[PDB]
């Protein structure tokens, strides 16, 4: 009856703001999950980024990259909402520096590098995913194509549900080693866009690590997390949301709102 009044006021929430939200949540405690929509398709939009750095992370783990090397792209025309690829234009970054970036702050010139020379493009980032046992993800287009959120769409789409557990395999699971681990949970801690959604959710005693999303079509907005409760086991949130028409705005107090649902359904 936990998880049949969670479905409730998902269901509420989502007739209120005339749109649609997908929830994965686990508990790794326990096991217990909940989904609402969670097998539904949704618009990854930025939130490939999360996955992104953890590929490059991957690879360095197999060293077929540095995570030191200089990443030099002084021509390039950087894509829109690159704000720290632009402060080091003339410099270059470092692999880790440019992933995090990416990752953190939602970088597009710092992944559309990234992906052209590191990791095969957006079929080399669903072949990750793959490799990973995550058959949902797809990403089709680059960085700044992915964002059209038409409803009934594919391209560019992942589920809920899969998005929590490769979270999950990614975040806490062992694809990556110890060291590696560690430093793909510091940079979701360290992510700067996700203030408003998965962490108004929570104590503010607990540790959280996330990527967000916002398509800026559709009202379309997501958020995944990993939460470190103040002495329990990790929790793992997935929340995506889209809306009926193309002008509607995204909604941070429905992801936050929704976000809260799905951790009491799991606690
Ligand atoms: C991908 O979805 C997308 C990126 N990534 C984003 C994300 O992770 O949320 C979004 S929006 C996010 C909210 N603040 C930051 C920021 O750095 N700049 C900014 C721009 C306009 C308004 C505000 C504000 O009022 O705080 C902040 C962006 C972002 C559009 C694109 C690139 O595909």
């Amino acid at each position: 009856n936990k998880s049949d009044a969670a479905a409730k006021q998902i269901k509420k929430l989502e007739e209120d703001f005339d749109g649609r939200i997908g929830v994965f949540a686990i508990d790794t405690g326990s096991g217990n999950t909940f989904g609402y929509r969670s097998d539904e398709r949704f618009p990854l939009c930025s939130s490939f980024k999360g996955f992104l750095a953890a590929a490059v992370l991957e690879r360095v783990q197999q060293k077929k990259l540095d995570i030191n090397q200089k990443v030099k792209y002084e021509s390039r025309d950087l894509e829109y909402h690159s704000p720290i690829t632009t402060k080091y234009k003339g410099s270059g970054m470092t692999l880790g520096d440019m992933a995090s970036a990416a990752l953190q702050y939602s970088d597009n010139g710092a992944t559309n590098i990234i992906m052209e020379r590191f990791l095969g493009g957006p079929e080399g980032m669903t072949k990750f995913m793959r490799s990973i046992g995550d058959n949902e993800f797809r990403l089709d287009r680059w960085a700044l194509e992915l964002n059209t959120a038409i409803p009934g769409d594919k391209r560019d789409t992942s589920t809920p549900k899969a998005v929590a557990n490769s979270l999950n395999k990614l975040a806490l699971g062992n694809v990556l080693n110890a060291k590696v681990k560690a430093i793909y949970q510091n940079w979701l801690k360290g992510n700067t866009t996700g203030d408003a959604r998965i962490r108004a959710s929570v104590p503010a005693d607990w540790v959280v690590g996330d990527k967000t999303g916002s398509c800026g079509a559709y009202g379309t907005a997501n958020d995944y997390a990993v939460i470190w409760p103040k002495n329990r086991a990790p929790l793992i949130v997935s929340i995506y949301t889209t809306r009926k028409s193309k002008d509607d705005k995204h909604s941070d107090k429905t992801i936050a709102e929704a976000s809260r649902i799905a951790i009491q359904a799991i606690d």
